[PDB]
């Protein structure tokens, strides 16, 4: 039951966006508390300025799954939005990616990461090292079998 990228992966060219972001560290054990946290407290500094989210939400991760790791997570948002805090305006990720839409629950992720490295390497990719990971759907309003992730993984400069 590994995932197949026969079909399904793509390498896509990202446009960048403005949005509103937490950029931190924590651990695997710190992460959803963290993301239910910063996602919160992000949302709420919209609403303070009477503006909405344009997208879903997102992470950006390198370096991960071993001790304390790097951590970029929020939302895209409307120009004009302001931060606050250590909630900073910058832009979502620009660039090629290897990306993968993905259903299931986050805990049988790696199998996607695993089919993205298989496909990239048999392409002739290079990796940055970074992953992008958008959140389609909230966890904890969405059933496991139905749950949407976009996982992708930067390609290298030239
Ligand atoms: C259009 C999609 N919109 C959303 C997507 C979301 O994705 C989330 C992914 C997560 N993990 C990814 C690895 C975690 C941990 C929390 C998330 C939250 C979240 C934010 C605040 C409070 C609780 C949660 C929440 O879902 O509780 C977590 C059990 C969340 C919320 C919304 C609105």
């Amino acid at each position: 039951m590994d995932f197949e990228c026969q079909f399904v992966c793509e390498l896509k060219e990202l446009a960048p966006v403005p949005a509103l972001l937490i950029r931190t560290q924590t651990t695997m054990s710190e992460l959803g508390s963290l993301f239910e946290a910063g996602y919160h407290d992000i949302l709420q500094l919209l609403a303070g300025q009477g503006k909405s989210p344009s997208g879903p939400p997102f992470a950006r991760y390198f370096g991960m799954s071993a001790g304390t790791f790097e951590v970029e997570f929020g939302f895209p948002v409307e120009g004009g939005v302001e931060g606050s805090g250590r909630v900073v305006t910058g832009l979502t990720p620009s660039g090629k990616a290897a990306s993968s839409l993905y259903i299931g629950p986050y805990g049988e992720i790696e199998a996607v990461y695993d089919a993205l490295m298989k496909w990239v390497d048999d392409n002739g990719f290079d990796l940055s090292g970074e992953a992008y990971e958008i959140y389609l759907d909230n966890p904890a309003e969405t059933a496991p079998d139905q749950l949407r992730t976009r996982v992708s993984l930067m390609l290298h400069e030239s």
